């Protein structure tokens, strides 16, 4: 449904979560991004960006897709474990998500397996991502693998098990602390996209990361 066979469509999450609107309504601050002409949005601070899961993924996520985002974090945020994006059930339990694990300087892709357990693909050794500068991370979710790209460089590919159904009675939310779904973490957001083409990250360039 979200991604029909056939180029393949993509979804602008900054648009869907109405981040731009919130900035145009003085809810959050807009700042210069990774490059002079780029606009970024400052987050965290107790703005709640969440959308009922049923409103976006009534049938869950497709088998294959890619998640791409350009963001910046600094100070205390660098040591926190937080989900830049995730789908959680009504109680706040993660169904699928992309976690920036500052405690181990790694990025973790979590997903529900066929038996309902939460499986993970942990990409470690990513110290370069925690330097307070702008970075772009992309994850290509394929049939049996998940591949991480950082600043347009292929970093590593890990095997992943078949995805099971997810609970859709919750919400898709942005920048929430890994342990507490009610706590937002401050960070700057410049781009966030979910694309139907799992190989979408391969044709991305990073000229905007001076
Ligand atoms: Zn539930």
């Amino acid at each position: 449904e979200l991604c029909p066979k056939i180029d393949l469509p993509g979804f602008d999450l900054i648009s869907q979560f109405q981040v731009d609107k919130a900035a145009s309504r003085r809810a959050i601050q807009r700042v210069v991004g990774s490059a002079t002409l780029q606009v970024a949005y400052k987050l965290g601070n107790n703005v709640d960006f969440r959308i009922p899961t049923r409103n976006l993924y009534p049938s869950g996520l497709p088998e294959e897709y890619s998640f791409l985002t350009t963001f910046r974090m600094t100070g205390s945020t660098l040591k926190k474990n937080w989900n830049i994006w995730q789908i959680q059930d009504s109680s706040g339990k993660e169904q699928v998500g992309i976690k920036i694990n500052g405690q181990t300087q790694s990025v973790v892709f979590s997903y529900k397996g066929l038996d309902g357990s939460l499986q993970t693909a942990a990409f470690s050794n990513l110290s370069s991502l925690f330097d307070s500068q702008w970075h772009k991370i992309m994850i290509g979710v394929e049939r049996s693998s998940a591949t991480l790209f950082v600043d347009c460089n292929r970093i590593e590919s890990l095997p992943i098990k078949p995805r099971g159904p997810i609970d859709i009675d919750g919400f898709a939310v942005l920048g929430k602390l890994a342990d507490n779904p009610q706590v937002s973490v401050p960070f700057e957001l410049q781009w966030m996209l979910i694309h139907c083409d799992p190989l979408r990250p391969r044709r991305e360039t990073c000229h905007e990361l001076p």
